[PDB]
């Protein structure tokens, strides 16, 4: 049973999903509308290897970055060229993890899932490559993998970068 | 709670579910196969930037097209000899912008999510980058986003290329 | 209605839900863990054609496997630069298909959905192109369809690889 | 969950649940109106023993009946005067089976229940006495209970009795048996 | 599904279901206790006959009253001793119609069914005849049909009646009628 | 949503539902059957106040029980006749106290109804009055009340007396208190 747009209204104001920060204009007909942090997380390791701890650099922007397709083949002259083009604050090729402006907390009886938003899939721009399903008892921010699979696709401080659609457990769960 | 076969097929009869065309060959266990269009979009802009009007070419193809993966490198050769090698009518690199033959409208009590073909899925074809939920009072072509990641893939005008996954919504939406 | 750990646990016990191999302690607060198989499957054709029959190549790995993206020019030398360095038995690039060891039976009022891991997803890592829902009535093991969207990733025989989200149908199905 | 009137609707549609007859327009908001039938049955036992096949007259009245509370004490001169007086066709005191006219099927992940309507308890008129759920396979008419607990009560052949509310189970129910 | 204290509490702020008046206090695990209202009617006919409208009496109690069981014979006499024993303002024998004090909302997605308290239940005191269900779209108090079947009970002005439990429906249900 | 038998089993399994003791062979379509216990209560008080504790009598019968309708008028005479014509160990009017054998313990997302069985509801005998939802969250045996409304009716000793349905809550339930 996924939660409508009534629904979630009724969960955040008894305070059984947590959103901060919270805007009710977000609410959709069964979904909610979440943002694009101004924080990034760049790996710069040769491989990625999880039986060890990885190297990162954390980039902040200002407004926006422009993320590339793996391979796009950046040059010093292309990115000077991309920043002057389109005032991009930062430009990426590859995959970068960001994260929503909200950080949530779901309680023992609902399990919710991220997608990223629709307008940008149709220009193929992705903020997660897994479905996105996210356990009953979850805390925290979300964590969003972008990865750009056509052409550079600009992204903005803030804007709407996704939803999430909560969904109610059969019972509740024991974490 | 997803709707299993019997259910799709007493909500497309009541028209709570609008599906056209409809074929109830198409009606699963528990989904609703639908078909690729004949008509395709593909972006001819340097970058995606959102807050801008896109410029794209509508393509029409005959029978068949040929999606290769991004950076494939396609001269007017190569172009050419997949053409007669494989008789398709247009080939192309990178993202394109399909759409289902299927039109639907979905009531304030049901969510829908689409997913690309498992068959195309084991040839690493996707037919949407999203995870693919649809709003409850939805009406429209469901867009597809079309990529190819491991090698060029084959698709046939009309062919099944996903399914549609039902599920009930815990209370009717306001929209 | 997604099942929570309880319900799992239940429906395994009574055999409503096969899985074999089981590991209760893989049962998360409303999914479940399943791992890597050692065989993976990689096809040696110049494209895919689903109306013919695909020529490929069983790899089985004692160890483990780097996934690299596809398009890493991967020559002899880096090759076994990458075996030498990070002990890896067999090197990729592009998408490989692999298995879960896990071997499932879903009964008529059940519809599950795979999903790749988080952590890997983090590491823009996938085990799956389309949303991975399963039908009712399904049994067999997962298929397995990785890609590695930033940079190489190295994956370890029988390690956790990804979920089976449960979720109840709304009716029972006829398959 | 219950079933809400769309719901029903479909699952007539396509036969998941069978009824008969059938009037779309007793389908309200959450539930399927059912009609008295003109048969009646009256025990005539000085107890009732489970063990034993019951004693009992069947009656088939022509329009309506009066039931009157257990004890009414009807005498011949009585009855006769409320057959004259409110025209029915019978006069009865104390418990009464009776009937629906429509026959039911339900599936194996459906459950009913069955309440007289409002209108009659309000009266202090029942057509049954327990709960009244109906097994998920269920397939027959249902069979009424009436008991009056104030003052007589006319009822009429055909009129609506009760209600009829639809459940989801949570799962498809062995329904006790299966053909092959 | 029938809806929890949090889910009761969530409808009620939201005013999807609307209670008057509300008490939290009065949020059980999975249902809303209601409380008696002070207006009783007790009908004045000899056999109730639905196509008329029933002659009836409108009593108003100070605090409580004394319900006895039908054909208990209650005359001046023994009126008068309940009264003085007892300190009840008005007694009663057979069926009386009550209300409950609350007025209720309900919305297209849910039904909600009345039950009278399992501590009057204990003493053979009933305040319905039937299941109880209430259509969705319902808007009013409760109707409450007031029986005794073993000894006279006293009931209290304002006391805990029953219970309400709200049930979601599987579908947003068409009430009757609709508005623009 | 109703749990059906696949699901009771589930939940008895994992203790998730407590049931003592339970016979497999009693879990149907979408209930439980419970048993009638040997113990019965008799109130004996000229009327019912709540405000106090009532007096009452506790019997324990061998094998069997006669429930006779209020006012039936059991005099010496007449008990012995039916105890001797039907050999009944006991022979009770009006409303009786019993208890079902089962102990049962509600999780925090499961709310129960009790409901006496048809083939007794059939003869006009009950053993409760009310809708008789029971709370998640609840422990103990269940209370039973029966009357009969037509003839007197022979029960007896740990026989099936009637079922329980289990229903799925919307949100697990705050059942009232916890403790660590
Ligand atoms: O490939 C696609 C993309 C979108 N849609 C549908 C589903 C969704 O409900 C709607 C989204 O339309 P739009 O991009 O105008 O809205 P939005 O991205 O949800 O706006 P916002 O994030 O501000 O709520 O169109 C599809 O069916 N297929
Ligand atoms: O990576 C995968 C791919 C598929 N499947 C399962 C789920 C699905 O229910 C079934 C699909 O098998 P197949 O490709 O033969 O069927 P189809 O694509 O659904 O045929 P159609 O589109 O004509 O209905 O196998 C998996 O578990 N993992
Ligand atoms: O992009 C992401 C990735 C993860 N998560 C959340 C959802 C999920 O429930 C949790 C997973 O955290 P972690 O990677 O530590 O756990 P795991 O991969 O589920 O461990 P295991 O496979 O051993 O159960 O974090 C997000 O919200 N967004």
């Amino acid at each position: 049973m996924i939660l409508s747009d009534k629904d979630i209204i009724d969960y955040v104001t008894s305070k059984r999903i947590i959103i901060k920060p919270f805007n009710k204009d977000f609410v959709g007909p069964c979904s909610y509308d979440v943002t694009l942090g101004d924080e990034f997380i760049i790996y710069d390791d040769e491989v990625y290897d999880l039986s060890k701890e990885l190297n990162y650099k954390r980039i902040k922007i200002k407004n926006s970055i422009l993320v590339c397709p793996l391979n796009y083949n950046l040059t010093e002259e292309k990115i000077n060229y991309f920043k002057e083009k389109y005032n991009v604050d930062y430009v990426v090729e590859g995959g970068v993890l960001g994260t929503t402006n909200e950080y949530i907390e779901l309680p023992n009886d609902i399990s919710a899932q991220y997608q990223g938003r629709s307008s940008l899939g149709r220009v193929f721009l992705t903020s997660h490559q897994t479905a996105g399903w996210i356990d009953a008892g979850f805390k925290g921010k979300i964590t969003l993998e972008i990865v750009a699979f056509d052409k550079p696709v600009i992204l903005y401080k803030n804007q709407r970068i996704g939803q999430l659609i909560f969904s109610k457990l059969l019972s509740p769960a024991d974490v």
